[PDB]
DNA sequence: TTTTTTTT
């Protein structure tokens, strides 16, 4: 009796995995029997405990397969079309809609009854990320709009200020919620190509911390970051599409998307600064090390520089309108418990311990 | 039962697909039951809701297919064979109309009972657009004439001038009427050549704001498109058919296709100087600038950039007769439709608030 | 009648071997009769005397097909397909107590029958080691903690001193512990995409001896590694997935390892100062060398240089519980050993002779 | 019934078609009713009305194949390996042929419907060039057999003549009607071994003027090009093959090909002036100037620097036994044409018109 | 009837044949009928004529193959298996000892009945070469040991002297006795990389002729080697792994192999001083020159090149309990051999003339 | 074949 392609493909699809390697090992573990088997009774991951049981007997045939390979590389295909189709047709918003509903799917194991982490340390890191910048939900939600427009040459933001600002934090955390790369362009202009091939359909990037020049004079080493970008003010304008890299595959031609840059405080030439709509600073903050040098957990669970962070900081303080119309009743349910677990005066509470530079927590 | 793979590749053809994945993800839709499909009942996409209840029962079959890539190849590549042919076969004035026609049964839809555009909105963007210089549709039909006759040596011309000047914003809209591509060469000039290869079968070229030298007087830094550009003088002469290349394929002897190109003002060599039809200045107009600001959902929607715009306005400049024959009834068509939306003082009203620097719709 | 490649694959497992052409040329010993196999009787080599037997029908039909690298290349890709779902899914703990295990199991072969080691010998190296700084098995328990919680940006420790101070010797030491791979960044530029594809997958790493510039006043001979490091600033900082490439192939993205960097007393700039944790001080001191040289089995065997010598070490210093809950089993019975072997006075001897800088024996 | 391979190989040589794409776009036009085929009836392609009959019935069944692209790809390697063959039994005279041959191919444009240019104007170069110097069309003649019987030394001729002096006007015509390639000699010595493997199997070739060693002298630009030249000794002569070197490729030895130098009015060397077979010898005219400034529409179409107009003027002037055997029955159907078109006064007056400086279509 | 693969799987590893293309030739030659085979008559190849008869039948069913190349590449697979599986597995013990055997086989051929070469030759080879240096057979087994055991720090040897003073002679045959590669040193770092690469898998390398700096001093050229050198202290003292790349390949990573040093008298760094364990002197010695100028049988055989000659010495200078427990039987074989056909006071009497400087045999 | 190498 022969192998249900079908399934197989099913299965990436809804796994949405796209790397035949990751898809072939783990097709592999559904062979044994799923009764004994340990990661569902441990409950250890949900993308094998849901399924093991239903591919179970196709994965005993798979096992046996001379195939394997190919049939893998088949189910990656669909998974990748279906990307492919998806960018060209959905709106923006839709992609920025189901990449929420993603999240939200996460925040229900994180906290659900497995409540594999607890509400309060995350709900901590949404009050430290709160005082980093003034109005700092409103700074997010006009990000949002910006990155959902995709206004043509008005389409970055520049995060400026000293080291161990906080400027990479908030770039990662937001990186996160809508998904994208970070892309190092502090390299030379050959294999530089390939590195832009990264950004093939994807809805941001990030440049990190490019090096200019002349900094010296302060002590910040020199290179060809800025005279990189300088060659590609196509890239940011978003007017016209540009062709992008592979290897052993031929270009795709598309729009390059919006994204934000990190800057130590290099110089910039004005043909770059036109370019960018919004420029931020950022600044260190005793107080901000001494919560932190206590509530180190922050830190070791990534809290702060996770984008689950900033969704949970939308969800405290923006009206559900502002919310596309579809996941309004996701965002009321979530508004719910998170009135239902905290007070007001708990949040005060830990906003003025922050403020004070003592731990979060009393 | 089998696959037809004439039926897939008369999808293909008729959707004018011709990428593998897209052609793939797209025909795998139609695997579901067409009279449920709430694509077909909301009539999301026409790539989608005609076809799908014709090639439902090949989809299924398809579905189960372990080939399903190599079907796919088949089907573009007869999509990529009819494209080369027609290219040698017709008239530059045939593929003129041929481009037409599209654009022309997209507005149809786009204004249609669908009609998501506003064609006030989209003429307002005429307004801006013959605002932007004198006598504008004047010199797109002297363009669009150039690139027929496509003359060797007389086959360039630049758009030079500092930066917001709107240079970029022009050629958006000549390649998206004209279905050319864009090229960067900023860049190491060994690597150019696949990058070239995407100038295969193109009826037009577009190079955006190239790199020269000495204009870092003026805060312009420097690099090497200028030379690139003087050793690809072959290319841009147009003399010969030269065998453009792309990877993993054997290469294709043709004609390098005419084009324009986009300067902030760099210093030009002589060689360089030498090669254009003609040049055109660009100027900052702050009045521009503030009607924009009143009028954003121009630049949201895209339409100043958009080729649509420049069709409505030849359409609204320009005799019936100064179209390609064939045409002109869609053409007498379309005028009778903005004759019957529009009276002049309506667009005089626009061109008045666009002149001031007032909301256009005031 | 026809190859099993399950067992195959089976074998491939078992082994964890991931090369095709060591794979094949093994599985190809299996054909002659294993009750004559020399190599079995001999009992020489582990990866074939326990599985001979086993695989030998499965062999003798192997030998005769026609497929012989298709089948290893399936069985190979099922072992590095292994690999990536447990990069994925396990936790930094879990991996480290993994590789505790295998070293283990090296250290029962070792110390076995097969007696290929004297553990005075072994236990000698650890009263080096021991002496080499203060509180020196604390200083591996805090640095194995870093690696686990790998923190962003507190991810790293630089060692300096000058030469012959033992900083390479105690990086060996650790990067055998753990999984791990050295990498040279005084390199040109443009190799160094290649360098740290290396990375890719493992756990630490180590920066080799860096060369820092202006060193000449020390007699330092000068390179661009430092610099280099200075554009690295990300892949120090851990804080967001780069992208790393190897030869023919696409570029993965992932988060870049934590790990040491080794120097002589060059300078270092701000931005790269502030992503080290921690800072070793190493000195030279005569007694070592002396004692070293009248120790020199220790060299000659490598004991000093190995990672089984550290867990030797903390076998000895640290509580049972300090180790990951399931080899705290394994972890008793290996302690019960060594003090069934070694009274306190006996290695308090050895500490006093490596102290005296007497040969350590006596 | 099965898709003859052998009628795609047919139809692949009888057009001499070798690009796989467009071997299968045109050959599945065929699969349609050739009866009622509406490009046989409107006779629009004889690429296509010339076969579409005979291969209607193959056509039919191909279309349904599903190894389209492989029948072609066999197809294709039929026609470059005529071509591969054929490259080793040239003999020069037969390589002229067919080098000439294509360009009255081409000239069924020149004066075709395309007619893109007056037949008109192009003998007005003919006439404007024909009283430069003397004799011309034999001139032509003389140079063209020079070529053919590449005889050892006896292969170059100079250009010897101040700034416009035309010889870089008459250069541009030479190598447009002959083909081969133009050159740099003025580089330093460090570069140059490159650019000489340029030529690499050119059939002819042009060098651009060297700047003279000491030319300044002259108050004419100054360089290397002069010892340059003369330590090249051998490549002029074609005495033995010589070694070639191409960018990133291994080397390369042939016979140097013949050709032609420019050169402002420089220190020839004695030695370097032995070299040559033939200087000729050019300077300002002033009926020609001003015939220029009066008939400048020549030079707006370029006609004036076409080798075109030089393939015109042989095919007036020469005997049709000048020609080779064949070949010839085309030039007495030119001549047949230009004798209809022109009596002799029409090319008098136009001659009378550039003796006079008048404009010479006047 | 089939083509049996084994047999030509047989074959390889039989040959040891790893090119396919070699692996191909040679089999296609047993095509021809054994019974006439004019290369078994003449006995000119072991490689053939040993094998002829065998293969015959398998041969003439294999010419007929249309698989041909397919069978030779599992051929060769199986040869470079057992390549990589002996690279493991292997002491360097037994590395030697497979080494040594495959001399003695070649001796057995060179001075067999068909032996082509003369015993008495080669025995004045050996004269020569134990004139060259003091104790130069206790000199060789030192040098031995110290590659055996591979001790780190302990690994590298200097040969340093006159121009013409034999180091390099030694050195190759030293080489070829063990087998290994040379490499050069005295380049800019960017090459060196691959230059290293040449290094991967192999038992020993020489460092040849490493230029010093300020050696100008005394007339020797001045360069980079020692300079490139002293930057490598890991890689000669071999205690810890280096990368190691070559052209088109992925890294490797394994302890570079102990090797040789080679110089003029140039300055050395007391850092490099201490890397060796002996430095060798070096003089030229006019006796030798006289010799060789009487009996240049030996260069022009390239007697005292070879590692052939070295092991003579060894057979006839050493203790049979000093080398390889297995090969023993072969080394009393040729000691009894040697014994028989030389006399003690016949190898002295050669011994006296080379000290006499003149010709060795009388 | 591309890529990597070459090239700078
Ligand atoms: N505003 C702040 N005040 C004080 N400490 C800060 C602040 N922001 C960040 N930190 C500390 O700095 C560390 C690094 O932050 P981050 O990487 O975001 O800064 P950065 O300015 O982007 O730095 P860099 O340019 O070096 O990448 C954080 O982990 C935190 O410990
Ligand atoms: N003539 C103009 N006057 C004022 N604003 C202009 C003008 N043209 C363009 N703009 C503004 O400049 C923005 C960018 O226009 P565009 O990219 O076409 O200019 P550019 O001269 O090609 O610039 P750059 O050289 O920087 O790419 C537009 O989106 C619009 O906001
Ligand atoms: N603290 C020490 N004092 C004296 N000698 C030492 C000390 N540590 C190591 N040694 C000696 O130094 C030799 C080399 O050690 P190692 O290679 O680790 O030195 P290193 O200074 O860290 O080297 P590098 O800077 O080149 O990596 C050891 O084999 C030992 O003989
Ligand atoms: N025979 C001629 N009589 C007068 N003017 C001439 C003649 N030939 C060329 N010209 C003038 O010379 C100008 C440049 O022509 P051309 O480049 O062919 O000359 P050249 O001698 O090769 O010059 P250069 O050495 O400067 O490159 C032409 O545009 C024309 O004005
Ligand atoms: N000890 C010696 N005394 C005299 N002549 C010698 C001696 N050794 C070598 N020769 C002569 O020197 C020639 C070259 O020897 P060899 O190539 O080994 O020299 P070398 O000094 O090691 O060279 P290099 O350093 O250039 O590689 C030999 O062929 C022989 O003629």
């Amino acid at each position: 009796k022969q192998v249900s392609w079908k399934l197989v493909t099913e299965y990436a699809m809804e796994t949405k995995c796209d790397d035949v390697l990751l898809l072939l090992g783990m097709y592999l573990e559904f062979q044994y029997s799923f009764e004994m088997c340990l990661k569902c009774i441990k409950k250890e991951q949900p993308s094998h405990y849901k399924y093991h049981e239903k591919h179970y007997a196709n994965a005993a045939i798979f096992a046996d397969s001379k195939n394997q390979k190919t049939i893998c590389q088949q189910a990656v295909d669909t998974v990748l079309a279906k990307k492919r189709v998806d960018s060209l047709q959905l709106t923006r918003e839709q992609m920025l809609t189901n990449r929420f509903n993603d999240l939200l799917d996460r925040m229900d194991i994180m906290f659900g009854s497995t409540g594999s982490a607890d509400i309060e340390e995350w709900m901590a890191g949404v009050a430290w990320l709160h005082c980093l910048l003034p109005k700092m939900d409103s700074v997010v939600y006009d990000f949002l709009k910006c990155m959902v427009y995709n206004i043509p040459k008005k389409r970055y933001w520049l995060f400026k200020g000293p080291i161990d600002s906080g400027k990479t934090t908030l770039a990662a955390a937001l990186l996160e919620l809508c998904g994208g790369k970070a892309l190092n362009v502090n390299l030379p202009l050959d294999r530089l190509n390939f590195e832009l091939g990264v950004a093939i359909d994807q809805f941001l990037v990030v440049f990190e911390d490019v090096k200019g020049t002349g900094g010296e004079s302060r002590d910040l080493p020199s290179g060809q970051g800025i005279n990189n970008l300088d060659n590609l003010r196509d890239y940011l304008d978003g007017s016209v599409k540009v062709n992008l890299e592979k290897k052993h595959l031929n270009k795709r031609t598309q729009i390059f998307p919006p994204g934000i840059v990190t800057m130590n405080e290099y110089s910039v030439p004005k043909t770059l600064q036109a370019r960018f709509v919004k420029q931020i600073d950022f600044r260190p903050k005793d107080y901000l090390k001494h919560c932190l040098e206590r509530s180190e957990f922050l830190l070791e669970k990534r809290i702060i520089q996770s984008g689950i962070a900033l969704l949970l900081m939308l969800i405290w303080y923006r009206p559900v309108a502002e919310f596309a119309q579809s996941i309004q009743s996701r965002i009321v349910e979530w508004k719910e418990r998170l009135d239902k677990e905290f007070s007001l005066s708990v949040y005060q509470k830990m906003k003025f311990n922050v403020a004070m530079g003592i731990g979060v927590l009393d």
